[PDB]
């Protein structure tokens, strides 16, 4: 995350970091036994780590679970990344309280303007790589779908949306793939691409999570 603070130990209780030896994503808890992440992100070998703050020191709440099979979407498109979007099923189902809780999927789509929180362990710097230790945050409204396409020209799909500043200086960057983009308590995106980070004119695009809801719970009920 560029420009943005520390949560503080816990206060973004379903977070999860997608772990293989070191974190190479993050994801959302969204139930006791599934977490939604971004299919770019899929590699096999996963564990999942629950309850995190400093993810190289084990502080106490930390919950390190397998990942049982990971389902990425059948039309993710590897060139475009249009349906970025996996659920991962966990080995056993995680211990839910104030620490480890689930979010909340979606009844509508969020608006332009919405604020949302973004979150993530990923690189703090937009030149150059500095990787924190704790979760780390960032407030970011959602753009309208003019400003993005005319960012993004002919990479923009409906199932994506575009969020943050166009100033620069703000924005979710590499490591923070995978993970929540929360509005008014709603899992309104996953953290997909953008070009480079907080650029200026180049704002974060994020998985439309609205538009997978019927998938995802069908997915879900049948595995
Ligand atoms: C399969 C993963 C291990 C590799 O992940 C990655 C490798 C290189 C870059 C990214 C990445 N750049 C990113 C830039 C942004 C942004 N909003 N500007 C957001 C997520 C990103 N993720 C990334 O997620
Ligand atoms: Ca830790
Ligand atoms: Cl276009």
């Amino acid at each position: 995350i560029v420009g943005g603070y520390t949560c503080g130990a816990n206060t973004v209780p379903y977070q999860v970091s997608l772990n293989s030896g070191y974190h190479f994503c993050g994801g959302s808890l969204i139930n006791s036994q599934w977490v939604v992440s971004a299919a770019h992100c899929y590699k096999s070998g996963i564990q999942v780590r629950l309850g995190e703050d400093n993810i190289n020191v084990v502080e106490g709440n930390e919950q390190f679970i397998s990942a049982s099979k990971s389902i990425v979407h059948p039309s993710y498109n590897s060139n475009t990344l249009n349906n970025d979007i996996m659920l991962i099923k966990l080995k056993s189902a995680a211990s839910l309280n104030s620490r480890v809780a689930s979010i909340s999927l979606p009844t509508s789509c969020a608006s332009a303007g919405t604020q949302c929180l973004i979150s993530g362990w990923g690189n703090t710097k937009s030149s150059g790589t500095s990787y924190p230790d704790v979760l780390k945050c960032l407030k970011a409204p959602i753009l309208s779908d003019s400003s993005c396409k005319s960012a993004y020209p002919g990479q923009i799909t409906s199932n994506m949306f575009c969020a943050g500043y166009l100033e620069g200086g703000k924005d979710s960057c590499q490591g923070d793939s995978g993970g929540p983009v929360v509005c008014s308590g709603k899992l309104q995106g996953i953290v997909s691409w953008g070009s480079g980070c907080a650029q200026k004119n180049k704002p974060g695009v994020y998985t439309k999570v609205c538009n997978y809801v019927s998938w995802i719970k069908q997915t879900i009920a049948s595995n």
